[PDB]
Formats: structure tokens, sequence, C-alpha cells
């Protein structure tokens, strides 16, 4: 029971780096519900609160051995490799679902930048988001753990296209997706493979008891 | 001899890379697309690059083309014309995003704005986050959608295969560095991007083309543009 929204500008390859992971709600079988939305937000932050609301009302009830869960577990932030950090539209962005969702910024279409490129991209993507106070999901052995919160936020590339591996030939050269000298999409995958639990417990313990919380108050 | 190039598009497309390979080196008022232009003698050449987005600075881009286009007329009005300074636009370089499935109706309606003014020459941007087969589905629909709308880019005029390979490739799609490589290049983890291929991008094209075309460019300017605006003008 798990869903996962991405979200992003239109053409960063979103739908791309979904398919890669697996192979506007789409829901694939654990039970996987995926909501892809293109940014141009007061319909996404509702659509968040509406799943919570239902759960309320639902854990509220005298009916319960049927409850379905909806509330989004994880929100991959999607960041153009074009920009040199943030735009103030994701920023907001962020700071509008950031007390309600977990997001993980991930940099799009990262066969666009040079290894010097991305990690400047990086540091200025981390940085910016300690200057606006934003609260992006925090990941919970030794160096793997170690070497993937150092990648954090991850630049990724999406292909399902192969090659003589998955990846994108161009007359230079060749990204593998799953080459990790390439690009991070890899450590993502197993990332979102290894903490869905830990995204589903934070969304109860955190985002939905705090709106909980509001609400009982108010 | 006198040349302007503008180049217009949206930030973070290479354009200031793109300009400084060629030779290696909130906007609202007509002033401080002035303040962008730079002057460099290599034939004066005059470069005028323009972030796009808010559509005020499309409004603006138009209200500076004119400007250009006003200082020549008045100054041929005077009685002492012996230097006319020309800074009349005499091509736009239009930087697309490779990001894009085509044109956003916003290019549209500024390339309709702009193109019995300029001269345009599309270009594809970054064209390094495009596998061959992307790019040729982009230029296509790039051209469909000119045809469609019926934007009047610069027609290129007409050794013998050098002009049909040129047309072909029409919008090019160009790779722009700062840095050197072994070449201007890209290095990344899987080879690199070399600017002066042609096999890896039309970076050799659009250059050779600016060389060969400057003069064309800047009389289709004078005989079309400009006197288009001059009858248009002295009418009111
Ligand atoms: N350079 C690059 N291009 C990509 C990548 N992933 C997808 N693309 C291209 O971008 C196009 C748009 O991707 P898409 O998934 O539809 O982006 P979306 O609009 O955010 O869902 C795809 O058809 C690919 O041709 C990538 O990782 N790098
Ligand atoms: N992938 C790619 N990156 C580029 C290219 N040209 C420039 N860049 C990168 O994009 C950055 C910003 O480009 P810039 O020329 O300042 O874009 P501008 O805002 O349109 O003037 C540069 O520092 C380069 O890192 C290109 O052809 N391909």
């Amino acid at each position: 029971e798990f869903t996962l929204m991405v979200v992003g500008e239109s053409g960063l390859g979103k739908s791309t780096l979904i398919n890669s992971l697996f192979l506007s709600t789409v829901e694939i079988e654990v039970k996987l519900r995926l909501t892809v939305v293109d940014t141009p937000f007061k319909t996404i932050i509702s659509y968040i609160d509406e799943q919570f609301e239902r759960y309320l009302h639902d854990e509220s009830g005298l009916n319960r051995r049927h409850i379905i869960d909806n509330r989004v577990h994880c929100c991959f932030y999607f960041i153009s490799p074009f920009g040199h950090g943030l735009k103030p539209l994701d920023v907001a962005f962020m700071k509008a679902i950031h007390n309600k969702v977990n997001i993980v910024p991930v940099i799009a279409k990262a066969d666009t930048l040079t290894l010097k490129e991305r990690e400047r991209l990086k540091k200025r993507i981390l940085d910016e988001i300690e200057e606006h106070n934003i609260k992006i999901y925090h990941l919970p052995f030794k160096e793997q753990t170690r070497l993937l919160k150092a990648s954090i936020p991850f630049s990724v590339v999406g292909s399902n296209q192969l090659i003589e591996v998955r990846g994108r030939l161009y007359p230079w050269g060749v990204v593998e997706v799953e080459n990790p000298e390439h690009n991070d999409f890899l450590k993502l995958r197993t990332m979102l493979i290894t903490h869905m639990q830990d995204l589903q417990e934070v969304t109860q313990d955190l985002h939905y008891e705090n709106f909980r919380s509001e609400r009982l108050k108010r």
C-alpha cells in the first residue's frame, strides 16, 4: 500500500524516470499509486490535504476493516538542470507542501551536466534548501548509507531504450541509466525501495498527525 | 562594416556561451536592452543578448527593434549624413529549448511580432541533451509549426551540396563551451561533445552561415524590413 507523487516542469523526464523505475493518477501492481503532475498549486495542496480528510474521516468511523490509505507518502520534486538553483516557483511550491509530504528533490535530465556543473548545482540547491528553511525528507549500511546522503539531490537520467542495459545514445557516447558513475538513478531507486516503510511511517507519525491535531483543535 | 546580432531566448539556454564560442569572448524599458549590448571589432559587431521569460519583455524588444529603425530614419532625414551609424538589428538568433515538443504559443506570437522587422534564425539550444532521433523530431515539429503559423524566418539564398546540407539543418541544433578539451567542448563521463564537430552538432554551420550571409542579412534588413518600417512610419 504506497503512493508516490512526481511534480515538476513539463519536459524534465518525469514520466520516463517513473517508467525506468518500474519497467493523472495511475495505479500499477506492493500496490503503487503514482501521481505525475506538471507545474504550470492550490489544487496540489488540496489533493494532498484531501487524502488526509478521507483517512481522518475513515479512521474516525465505526467501520474500519477496509480503510484505503491514499495519503501521499513521497513527492519527487524535479528541478531543471538549466537553472543555477531553485527557481522561486520551485521554492514557493516546496514551502507550500513541505509540511504535508516527504519531498525528495531530484535533478532531472542529469546528462545535461558535466560533473563539475552537477556538483555546483547540488551544492547550490542544498544551500537554498537551508536558506529558505525547506523541510525535505531526511534519510534515517555503514558506507552505502554514507554515499547515498552525500549525493542528495540525486541527479538522474531516465530511459527505457536499450543500447548495444538501458541508456541514451549520442554520437559522442552512451549514458547508461544504471551506471552510478553516470547518474544517481540506482541510488534513487534503491533509496525508494529501501525506505518505503519509513516514508509511509513519517507520513503517518508526522505529516498526518500534524494535519490531524490542527483539525481537532479548530 | 557594421553588423548587429541579437540573441533572445529563455535564460539557462547557453546563449552567452554560444556567443562566446562564435568569437571566443525585469526587462521593461528600451534603455536596458542597450545597456546589454556589447561592441566588438573582429568589422564593427554589436551583440545584444536578451533573456526572455512578464510578456512586457517581448514588448520592449519590439520597441527596441523599432528605435534602431527610428535612429536610422531620423539620421537619413537630417542634413549631415556622412556617417549614419547603422544600429539596426540584422539578425536575431532565437533560442528554443530542447525540453519542449516544439514552440510554445508565446514564441509563436512573439516571432509573429518580430518576423517582419528582423531576420529570425531559430536555434535549438543545448543540443547535447538530444539524441539524434530526438533532434530530428523536434526540428520537424518546429518547421511544421512555422509553416502552420506562417512565421517568416530568414530564407538562406539560392559548393553545391554545402547550401543544400546547410538548409537541411535549419533550425540549427548547437552546443557551446567556454571549456577546452582533448577543441572547445564538454566533458562527460561517457564522452566528449566537440563544439566544432559537425557530427556532434550544427555549431559549425551556424557560424559558417553567419560569416557567409552577413552581407545578405544586412541587405534584407535594409531593403525589406527597414523600408517596410519607413513606409508605415511616414504614412502616420
Ligand atoms: N537528455 C535527457 N532526455 C530525456 C531524459 N529522459 C527523457 N528524456 C527525453 O525527454 C522526453 C520527455 O520526457 P518525459 O518523461 O515525457 O518528461 P515529462 O513531461 O516530465 O513527463 C522523452 O521522450 C525523452 O526523449 C533524460 O534523462 N535525459
Ligand atoms: N548541456 C549544455 N550546457 C551548456 C551549453 N552551453 C552552455 N551550457 C551550460 O549552461 C550554463 C549557462 O549557460 P549560459 O550561456 O549562461 O545561458 P544563458 O542564460 O542563455 O546566457 C553554462 O555555464 C554552461 O554550464 C550547451 O550547449 N549544452
